[PDB]
């Protein structure tokens, strides 16, 4: 399992690299205009991008979606991981996991937790892929956790 899921994560953080360099310039925008709504729009579709990849490169059997959610301390059957392949919505999808994100990001916030602290409290393997996804997009634009934490937190409070 620790073995698939780093083949997920390399696989996630590349195609993350190659998607978040067409959203930097908008993300930086919303950054200094401190526009919370706006900066979530941004993760939200650089995200919906990300993922839609995901399930048609990475995500697509058994193992793989078995692996990412024990990562997040999740064990799950074959049966339930088909269930996730065959349902997955992603504008659904992406809904849902951007709000447990920014729920997760707004306690950071308030905690000044670190970005490994936040990680290892992802309450479920697409969490983790959309905290990856962030880091990314932070780190492109030279842009710190604790520089950016604070309008995140207000973000979980817009929308």
């Amino acid at each position: 399992n620790e073995k698939l899921v780093e083949k997920v994560l390399e696989a996630t953080r590349r195609i993350a690299r190659e998607e978040a360099v067409k959203y930097k310039d908008a993300f930086l925008r919303a950054y200094r205009a401190r526009d919370g709504a706006g900066l979530r729009r941004v993760i939200t579709g650089l995200f919906s991008k990300v993922d839609s990849r995901l399930y048609k490169e990475v995500l697509t059997d058994v193992p793989t979606i078995v692996a990412l959610q024990r990562r997040a301390g999740v064990d799950i059957t074959p049966e339930q991981a088909q269930e996730i392949l065959d349902n997955y919505d992603n504008e659904k999808h992406t809904a849902a996991v951007m709000d447990e994100t920014f729920a997760l990001l707004a306690r950071a916030a308030a905690t000044q937790a670190s970005y490994e602290e936040l990680l290892a409290a992802a309450p479920s393997g697409s969490v983790i892929l959309a905290l990856e996804v962030l880091r990314v997009l932070l780190e492109i634009n030279n842009l710190s956790w604790r520089e950016v934490l604070p309008l995140l937190a207000l973000a979980a409070a817009s929308g």
